[PDB]
């Protein structure tokens, strides 16, 4: 069955929380756990970070937390570090189903010299390494939450939601899908179609795959799930298999869903977008449609949701 979540008063707010904590006075949260999400063949580490905010920093699905890593701002002596934003990967109830924790999905940013591969700790991403190096009990300076672009439209509980992720961009969708399928939320009973597309480098780089695969068996008429593994698969045009190529395998179904009012979401590194736009333009052309006109209508209709970084 669906998992009991508490406290249900988290459903009462009519607007998303925004900027509850600000950079000059962050909330000092506590790490619950840090675990690698990836196997040995993954090109880099991505970790799942669980943070106890005590119920003091609630959020809605699709929002981001800010994290201020320790140390001086290298560009502003005497000043704290700049906030880094992370898409929240949990529902508002969090992974403990209690409204006290939130989770992040963090790629460790590691520098390698382009010719020798030599590392340099001074050039590593400050906050991603800080988070992935964290341990239970460590303290985190948390700000926010913030963001509205990726809030889940719940007005139609039978809407269609097409979720396009690369890498850590799966984060908001983990939250959406737990709310849609896993958690007992009496005021949001999802009966539409949720369709997750995930592009990663290889099978060892998959994120939360067992969770998503479980939804196929639990909600076979409401959930679809397709994966692209760039270093292990090739598209029909012999390039590395990217998320836009998987979309094209379902070009007719996807365009029909869009025409029927589906929401479509994009999240992950901003470099995922040019190839997606190229594929959608070519799909439209083969159908005798103008992708420019289709995208203009999707934006006008508030069906098009992008948060890339
Ligand atoms: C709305 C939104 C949502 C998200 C994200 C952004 C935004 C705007 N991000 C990105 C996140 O905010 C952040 O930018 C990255 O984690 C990198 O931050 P660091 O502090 O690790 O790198 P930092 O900001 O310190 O450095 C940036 C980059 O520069 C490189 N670098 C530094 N000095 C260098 C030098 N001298 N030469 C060469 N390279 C050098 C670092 O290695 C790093 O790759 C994200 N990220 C994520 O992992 N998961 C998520 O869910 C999200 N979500």
């Amino acid at each position: 069955s669906k998992v009991s979540v508490a406290p249900l008063h988290l459903e009462s707010a009519k607007e998303p929380p925004l900027n509850t904590y600000k950079p000059k006075e962050p909330f000092t949260a506590t790490i619950v756990s840090v675990e690698s999400l990836v196997g040995p063949k993954a090109p880099g580490e991505t970790c799942h970070i669980v943070i106890d905010h005590g119920g003091n920093v609630p959020y809605w699905e699709g929002q981001s937390y800010g994290v201020i890593p320790p140390g001086e701002n290298p560009k502003k002596p005497g000043a704290p570090q700049n906030v880094r934003l992370y898409s929240i990967a949990s529902t508002r109830y969090g992974d403990n189903f209690d409204g006290r924790t939130g989770s992040l999905c963090v790629r460790r940013a590691v520098y390698y010299d382009p010719e020798t591969g030599k590392e340099d700790p001074s050039k590593n991403g400050v906050c991603s390494n800080f988070l992935c190096n964290s341990k239970p009990g460590d303290k985190i300076q948390l700000t926010g939450p913030s963001g509205k672009i990726m809030l889940l439209p719940e007005e139609d509980p039978n809407a269609t939601h097409i979720m396009i992720a690369t890498g850590t961009g799966v984060a908001p969708f983990r939250g959406y899908l737990r709310r849609m399928f896993m958690e007992d939320v009496p005021n949001y009973r999802f009966g539409g179609l949720a369709w997750l597309f995930l592009g990663v480098a290889n099978s060892d780089s998959l994120l939360y795959d067992e969770e998503f695969t479980s939804y196929l068996k639990q909600y076979p008429d409401n959930f679809r799930y397709d994966k692209a593994l760039s270093r292990e698969q090739k598209n029909r045009s012999g390039g590395k298999m990217y998320v836009q190529d998987k979309i094209e395998e379902y070009s007719d179904e996807i365009f029909k869903l869009l025409d029927g009012g589906a929401h479509i979401y994009f999240c992950g590194l901003k470099g995922m977008m040019p190839g997606i736009q190229d594929t959608l333009k070519k799909v439209a052309e083969r159908r005798g449609e103008s992708w420019d006109q289709k995208l203009a209508q999707l934006k006008k209709n508030k069906q098009w949701h992008v948060e890339v970084y």
